[PDB]
C-alpha cells in the first residue's frame, strides 16, 4: 500500500471517532460488527473471500477519516462491499447489496419495497457514499491481504491440511477483529498468522541449509520477536472479544 495507509500507534488512538467521545474499545467493536456484517453478506451473495477481504480493509481505511458516529456502519459495510464487488471482478447489483444487507440485519422486517421513496433514498445515499468512499480512499482500490502469503508458505513448508487451515483461519480473524492491516503489512501479518497457528499445533518448520528461519522467506524484516509480540497481542484482542473467542475454541474443537 502507499505509506499514507499504515498508521502510527498515536493515530490508532486519535481517530476521528476518538474526537467523537467514541471509547477505544467501543471503536474497535465497531469493526468488528462491521467486518461481521460485511463477511455475512459477502456469503449471501456468494463473493469470494478475497472480495470480502478487500471491503474489510475499505471499512478499516473509510474509518481512519471519518466517524462511526456521523457514518453508520451498516452503511459503509454495505458500500465497501459493493464497491468491494466491483473492484474484484464479481460486481454485484446494488439492488442485490441492499436486500442482502436487510436480509442480514433486519430478518424479521417485511421484504423490501422496491418501488418505494424510501428504498429510492437508500439507492441514492448508497451511490453518494461510493463517491465519498473512493474519495476518502484516495482511489487506492487495489488490496494486498496476508492470505496469498499464508498460502504460499504453507504449500512451500508442507502444512498439514490442519496446520494451512488454521493459519487462513487466523489471517481472516486478523482482518476481522483486529487493526492489523492498518499497522503492518500483509507479509508480516501472514507470518504472524502462521506463527500462532504452529505454536498451537506444536508443530516447527525447519530452518534451511542456510539456517534462515521460515518467516525470512515470506518478509525480509520480521523477527521473532515481533512474532511472538504481535502473536500475544492478537491473542490479547481475542480474549477480550469473548463470544468470537468462543467460536474460534468450537471450530478448533471441531476440526480436532
Amino acid at each position: 500500500a502507499s505509506s499514507r495507509w499504515f498508521f502510527t500507534r498515536e493515530q490508532l488512538e486519535n481517530t476521528p471517532s476518538r474526537r467523537c467521545g467514541v471509547e477505544a474499545d467501543k471503536e474497535l467493536s465497531c469493526r468488528q460488527q462491521a467486518a461481521n456484517l460485511i463477511q455475512e453478506m459477502g456469503q449471501r451473495l456468494n463473493v469470494s473471500q478475497l472480495t470480502i477481504n478487500t471491503a474489510i480493509v475499505y471499512m478499516h481505511r473509510f474509518y481512519m477519516h471519518h466517524s462511526f458516529t456521523k457514518f453508520n456502519k451498516n452503511i459503509i459495510s454495505s458500500t465497501a462491499l459493493f464497491l468491494a464487488a466491483k473492484v474484484e471482478e464479481q460486481a454485484r447489483k446494488l439492488e442485490h447489496v441492499i436486500k442482502v444487507a436487510h436480509a442480514c440485519l433486519h430478518p424479521l422486517e417485511p421484504l423490501l419495497d422496491t418501488k418505494c421513496d424510501a428504498y429510492l433514498q437508500q439507492t441514492r445515499e448508497l451511490v453518494i457514499l461510493e463517491t465519498i468512499m473512493l474519495q476518502t480512499l484516495g482511489f487506492e482500490i487495489t488490496i494486498e491481504h496476508p492470505h496469498t502469503d499464508v498460502v504460499k508458505c504453507t504449500q512451500l513448508v508442507r502444512a498439514s491440511k490442519d496446520l494451512a487451515q488454521t493459519s487462513y483461519f487466523m489471517a481472516t480473524n486478523s482482518l476481522h477483529l483486529t487493526t492489523f492491516c492498518l499497522q503492518y503489512k500483509p507479509t508480516v501479518i501472514a507470518c504472524v498468522c502462521i506463527h500462532l497457528a504452529c505454536k498451537w499445533s506444536n508443530w516447527e518448520i525447519p530452518v534451511s541449509t542456510d539456517g534462515k528461519h521460515w518467516w525470512e522467506y515470506v518478509d525480509p524484516t520480521v523477527t521473532l520477536e515481533l512474532l511472538d509480540e504481535l502473536t500475544h497481542e492478537f491473542l490479547q484482542i481475542l480474549e477480550k472479544t469473548p463470544n468470537r473467542l468462543k467460536k474460534i475454541r468450537n471450530w478448533r474443537a471441531n476440526q480436532a
